[PDB]
């Protein structure tokens, strides 16, 4: 089946998309039955390596900075909404600065039974209790949750599931942070706030473990699977914008 990736990169960040880009063809979608299809978004006319290879988009998209790159994701998102439903069946986001180390492949699809939804434990909050979580802890934002509750803390490098379940997602989200907005607040964090809420209220069907989310450096229980590159490296320096 089809699968689309969704992935973002704006300003310097098409620095990361190339590293990515050939570690997704050597790891993902590697047996026949499965064709991935890079929707990317960016401010650049050029993207590696394109011309080559049809199935890469480029999809044009100009430079918010921050917050708002990570904020309005997913209004970036459905600015193609009715593309995704003709080419795709699922779907996935990628952080810029993932990287490929061991290969994937059926077992993070969501059962079609289910909700069709799929989040991943965070590195630094996998070995934590609720107490330690970092929600929205203001009640006059949409990602507003209390304590002894919340099952984990998910982040926002990755994210996927059904098309359907995942663009449903998409919209719902939209609105939550439209909402803040004429409320006049800004989420922590706001990527993942958001998104821990409907992981609340709807629990994924699938559950990745942080071997799908190794920070470089680290020394973790786990073998690497997906990466996320340092940087802070002297190549990436920690500030584009
Ligand atoms: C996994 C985690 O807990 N890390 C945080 C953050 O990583 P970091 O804060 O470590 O990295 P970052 O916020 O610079 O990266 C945000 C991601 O958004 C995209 N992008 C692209 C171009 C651009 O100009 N700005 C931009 O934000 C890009 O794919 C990038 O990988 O980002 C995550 C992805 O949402 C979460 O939101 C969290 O806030």
């Amino acid at each position: 089946m089809r699968i689309g990736i969704l992935y973002i990169c704006t300003g310097k960040y098409d620095i990361f998309w190339k590293d990515f880009y050939l570690s997704a063809e050597r790891y993902f979608m590697q047996d026949q039955s499965f064709i991935i299809e890079y929707y990317v978004f960016t401010d650049s006319p050029k993207l590696y390596d394109e011309e080559n290879n049809k199935h890469i988009h480029r999809i044009k998209q100009k430079n918010l900075g921050w917050p708002d790159n990570t904020l309005k994701r997913f209004h970036i998102f459905l600015r193609i909404k009715e593309q995704l439903e003709r080419e795709t069946d699922y779907l996935f986001f990628f952080n810029a600065n993932l990287l490929f180390t061991s290969p994937i492949g059926k077992e993070i699809l969501p059962p079609s039974d289910s909700n069709g939804l799929l989040g991943t434990m965070h590195p630094g909050f996998y070995n934590k209790p609720n107490s330690e979580f970092t929600y929205e802890r203001r009640d006059a934002s949409t990602a507003y949750i209390p304590e002894g509750e919340g099952r984990y803390y998910y982040a926002g490098g990755l994210s996927g599931g059904c098309t359907k379940a995942y663009l449903k997602l998409c919209t719902t989200i939209c609105s939550w942070v439209d909402r803040d907005a004429t409320n006049h607040i800004i989420p922590i964090w706001h990527d993942q706030s958001l998104i821990n809420k409907y992981f609340l209220d709807n629990p994924p069907a699938i559950t990745l473990s942080p071997a799908y989310l190794y920070p470089e450096g680290w020394l973790l229980p786990f073998e690497p699977i997906i990466l996320i590159r340092d940087k802070n490296k002297p190549q990436y320096g920690g500030h584009e914008l």
